[PDB]
């Protein structure tokens, strides 16, 4: 037939070119406006079609309908038309091959609507001369409109949007469209420009909001070369039948060769690796063969609905349909879980979904049939409200909490009022660019360049930050409020090839030609980090800056089934058909995972521990079983939670938390004690905690949200502190009781020196890579020239020499004094997680055990009888117990609010009779904490308000350099956020890695890789403004202090 099936553009497979036809796919958006319904000028390439922009180019404004007396054809902006049979005996028609569209008869012409959209298109203007009907408007069910106005001689001159926006089209004497201008409330802004070759084919397309592109054509009127005009281009060569055989981009990117045969298309790279398609007579892809092997197969209904998918290992996903509706009723996963759907009879709109656990959700619909909330499985309704224009003005939860929105006369959102009656106010330029935002008495403003990109930001503090974009919209330079410049450079495809710090040091990147994945990083000291890719683009080996290597192997479907490190340790993985990890094999044994029908973990079994979980209804966890204890969460209410810990000398601990309708803790209650009240500001920051007639804490914040003061005590000595900040928001000074400390920083915000009363206490220097290593003094003098081996691995630190393992772990530490004999500290790493495993100091050994999540469970020393056990409530401890000679010394129950300690209870046991009795069981004592921003506890207070413990004096990077005060036994054991102190070794325990304070570094390389950061052994850039709470990736403690160009 003289037709081609319509495809939805998500069912098409591309290389470089549509594999099924050898046809170039180009589709570019040039304008985008409007608030209620969108006004979008989009153009696409279809060589044998015409419209605005001349031969070959067609666009959203030139859609039309044709009617051959009883059949109607709609010419959409895709490569094919829609066909409908509409006799004079019928009001509406549907075609099973594109069942989303319905065509209905109109007053004059036809009306086309897509099921899941509110917008309908009216082809109701006769073109004077099958019969051609022009597009005349779009209309919402809300009677919003977008009107197309034609002059005499049937040119489109204007497009009017009922909100306000309004476009004028302009033509030259040859009728060629040359410009589109926005002509709206005395505006004259030019929105796009077009230029043509002498033959009238489109030569250029300059778009204010988008890109400037150029086009060249071969002698057969087919595209030969498009370019950015600066560094990007792709080149195309064609066969005698119009099909594309070769493509090459700039820089050697995307090199493809295509071979065509009837039913089969194979595409090959310059290396000879070949992908193979198969497709059926409807141009639906049936098999894909990848170059490493592996065959994926698809099977279709007679109307081209996908019914079955088989992955190359045999995972089979099946579907079933409601005969001709095109509506899916069952989806069966490869694990056998069945999902079920049902639809309304009169109109094919979803009335219910059932999941494999027999929970049912019911969608709800307003008048005009637009969604209006849902009924949850519990029977609890959520509702929505809409103004006369269809904009959501109210949303409501079954608790009665509600969120409210208000709209300008141009239907722009101008005020958002949230569930806690905090308000945000917005402001707009005449061109609808977001000009202003008022959030909490802080006012933000922005200015824009001629391409509608942010030029200047004007912060609440009256500071100016400047942005410079290239013509393509890549942020080439950022200038912060100190005038330091951060710069980054872009290559052939807006891939960044280099970036330069404010100190001026430069980094470089290299990309894979076939896939544009990152394959190399060059250090400012010339060291290199590298990936090697498979034929399928999988990473099969990576190599570290120091030259450590890892190797991987994969299965047919793409899962990773083996890892080999450089110590010859082979880790293996087995997966279920849903790609969940199901077994882990290690030199130390198997670990087994078990799941339910829905993907919820029920049991992890491991060489030395077992975890169990139970869930209740809303996928809250209600029980956990761990080694050493249990947790039982009650949840009596939507805004309450009660936790009980049972451990065992049987012990129990209870707490209750209450929440302020927006998720923030506002009260804490410990069983035997009067409650603690937490106050919240309009930004949700904690401004104070108090116990009635007792402890009170008060805190102040700047308009940039940084903490500027703390005061605490028996309000009616405590702590009394102040902070000062730079204009780039680095901390410059801190003071307590007048003892001011001063920090000075280089052009990276790294502390050069610490002065405390004009005396210099500490100073530091940094190398070209940012490692906090070169001459430094905190407690001893560290020299810079013997600090590192080959790749930021430690060589000499004072009188200690370090030896490293073949796998890049630290293996020994040697105190080579030359006056004393050998002192050796030994570490015994395992393989599952580079867990420390064991340690031998100058004498007595110590051993550690871990859970199945990487969370330490024990710490034992058999020689002296010391054991420490831990119970965990998530990413932070819940209970700690400490034993010697088989009896308790201490127990700590701890409550956290984020990474910041809020309260602590402690019982202290001691035998006094020297008889087999656990004597003098003491009384629980509650302490309330005051903490620094980066998570270090500063002081602890009695509920009555008396201070009972105070932090010793401390170095920038954590070294203790004062003495212990009163009550050293009440020290919680916490350092920066996420870390615990090990006094036997002087190491700070992060979850996945161990930190050495004396060297500012971790003992082992990053568990993830370059995702964690470019610096594999560095802890953090600045201990006073960053935290690293898991061992994986550092983050800013305050928002608005983040680097906007990236790092």
């Amino acid at each position: 037939e003289g037709a081609k099936r319509y495809r939805e553009a998500t069912k098409k497979f591309f290389t470089g070119i549509d594999v099924t036809t050898g046809q170039l796919f180009d589709q570019r958006t040039d304008i985008t406006l409007g608030q209620t319904l969108p006004l979008v000028f989009l153009r696409s390439w279809v060589p044998e079609e015409q419209g605005l922009l001349g031969p070959g180019w067609t666009d959203s404004f030139s859609e039309c309908a044709l009617a051959t007396g009883d059949r109607v054809e709609i010419r959409t902006t895709e490569g094919a038309s829609l066909y409908f049979a509409l006799p004079a005996a019928y009001t509406h028609s549907v075609n099973p091959d594109h069942p989303d569209f319905t065509l209905s008869r109109g007053e004059q012409g036809y009306i086309l609507r897509h099921r899941d959209s509110p917008v309908s298109k009216y082809f109701t203007l006769p073109h004077p001369s099958p019969r051609r009907w022009l597009l005349t408007e779009h209309r919402d069910v809300y009677d919003n409109r977008l009107r197309f106005i034609y002059n005499k001689h049937c040119q489109l001159t204007q497009v009017l949007h009922s909100d306000g926006p309004e476009l004028t089209l302009l033509y030259n004497l040859r009728g060629q469209l040359t410009e589109i201008r926005r002509t709206d409330e005395r505006l004259q802004e030019v929105m796009a420009r077009y230029h043509y070759h002498d033959n009238g084919r489109l030569a250029e397309a300059d778009s204010t909001q988008n890109f400037h592109l150029y086009y060249e054509y071969n002698a057969q009127g087919l595209i030969s070369r498009w370019s950015d005009g600066d560094q990007t281009w792709v080149d195309y060569r064609y066969d005698k039948q119009g099909r594309c055989t070769d493509s090459v981009g700039a820089g050697g990117f995307y090199p493809v060769h295509l071979d065509y045969a009837p039913g089969i298309t194979r595409s090959t790279t310059p290396q000879g690796h070949t992908t193979t398609g198969h497709y059926n007579d409807q141009q639906l892809i049936t098999e894909i063969h990848t170059p490493c092997g592996g065959v994926t197969r698809y099977e279709y209904d007679r109307w081209g609905n996908l019914v079955r998918q088989i992955l190359p290992e045999g995972e089979t996903l099946t579907l079933t349909y409601l005969a001709d509706t095109g509506r899916v009723t069952s989806l069966t996963e490869a694990t056998g879980a069945v999902w079920q759907y049902s639809y309304e009879a009169d109109s094919l709109q979803l009335t219910g979904m059932t999941d494999p656990l027999q929970r049912t959700w019911l969608p709800q619909y307003d008048e005009q049939g637009q969604p209006a909330g849902f009924i949850a499985p519990d029977g609890r309704k959520t509702t929505l409200t809409r103004n006369a224009f269809g904009l959501v003005t109210s949303e409501t939860d079954p608790d009665g909490n509600s969120r409210t929105q208000e709209y300008d006369k141009h239907q722009r959102l101008v005020r958002v009022l949230d569930e806690e009656n905090r308000t945000v106010s917005l402001g707009y330029d005449s061109q609808d660019r977001l000009r202003s935002l008022t959030a909490a008495g802080a006012l933000w403003r922005w200015r824009y360049d001629r391409h509608h990109r942010v030029a200047v930001s004007d912060r609440p503090d009256n500071q100016l930050e400047h942005f410079t974009h290239d013509r393509h919209g890549n942020l080439t330079c950022w200038t912060d409020a100190r005038g330091v410049k951060w710069q980054v450079e872009y290559g052939p495809f807006d891939l960044p090839v280099a970036r330069r710090d404010g100190e001026g040091h430069r980094w470089q990147y290299r990309y894979d030609a076939d896939t544009l994945q990152l394959t190399q990083v060059i250090n400012p000291q010339g060291e290199t980090y590298s990936y090697t890719l498979d034929a399928d683009g999988r990473v099969i080996t990576e190599q570290d800056y120091a030259g450590t290597q890892w190797h991987y192997r994969y299965d047919r479907s793409g899962n990773c089934i083996e890892k080999r490190d450089g110590e010859e340790n082979v880790t293996r993985y087995d997966y279920d058909a849903a790609r969940r990890l199901t077994t882990l094999h290690t030199p130390e044994g198997p670990t087994r995972y078990h799941y339910d029908s829905v993907g919820r973990l029920l049991t992890v079994d491991s060489p030395d521990s077992t975890l169990h979980f139970e869930y209740d209804g809303q996928d809250r966890i209600v029980r956990e079983i761990q080694p050493h204890g249990e947790i039982q969460r009650h949840y009596p209410d939507n805004r309450t939670a009660e936790r009980q810990l049972l451990t065992g000398h049987p012990g129990r601990w209870q707490s209750r938390r209450e929440v302020n309708r927006v998720g923030e803790l506002i009260t804490l209650t410990l069983a035997g004690q009067a409650p603690l009240t937490i106050e919240r500001d309009d930004a949700g920051r904690d401004t104070g905690r108090y116990v009635d007639g007792g402890f009170i804490l008060r805190q102040q914040y700047s308009l940039m949200g940084q903490l500027t003061a703390q005061r605490a005590g028996r309000n009616p000595a405590g702590v009394a502190r102040r902070y000062e900040y730079d204009t780039a928001l680095n901390l410059t000074a801190a003071s307590d009781d007048g003892q001011q400390v001063n920090y000075l920083l280089n052009g990276n915000g790294q502390v050069i020196s610490v002065g405390e009363g004009r005396t210099l206490r500490e100073h530091y220097q940094y190398d070209e890579t940012g490692y906090p290593s070169r001459r430094f003094d905190g407690v001893q003098e560290i020299m810079g020239e013997t600090l590192y081996q080959e790749g930021h691995r430690l060589n000499w630190v004072g009188s200690h020499r370090f030896v490293y393992d073949r796998a890049g772990r630290m293996q020994e530490k040697q105190f080579l004094a030359e006056g004393c004999r050998l002192a050796l500290t030994k570490y015994r790493w395992n393989s599952q997680n580079q867990l420390t495993g064991l340690i031998t100091p100058d004498g007595i050994p110590w051993e550690y055990r871990y859970d199945a999540f990487g969370r330490r469970t024990e710490k034992r020393c058999i020689q002296s009888g010391k054991l420490t056990t831990y119970l965990w409530d998530g990413n932070v401890p819940a209970e700690i117990r400490e034993y010697q000679h088989g009896r308790l010394k201490m127990i700590r129950h701890l409550v956290f609010d984020g990474w910041e300690l809020v309260a602590q209870q402690t019982q202290a046991f001691t035998l006094n009779l020297d008889n087999r009795v656990e004597l003098m069981a003491g009384e629980v004592q509650t302490q309330y904490a005051v903490s620094a921003p980066t998570g270090e506890p500063l002081a602890l207070f009695d509920p009555a308000g008396k201070r009972v413990w105070r932090r010793p004096k401390q170095s920038l990077y954590g070294l203790r350099l004062g003495g212990y005060g009163e009550n050293p036994q009440l020290d919680p054991g916490l350092r920066f956020a996420g870390q615990l102190f090990d006094e036997e070794s002087g190491l700070f325990y992060n979850r996945f890695r161990y930190y050495l304070p004396e060297a500012t570094c971790y003992l082992s390389p990053d568990p993830t890789g370059l995702w964690g950061g470019e610096n594999t052994y560095r802890y953090v850039q600045n201990p006073t403004k960053f935290i690293n709470p898991l061992g994986l990736a550092g983050e800013n403690v305050f928002i608005h202090a983040t680097n906007k160009a990236g790092f």
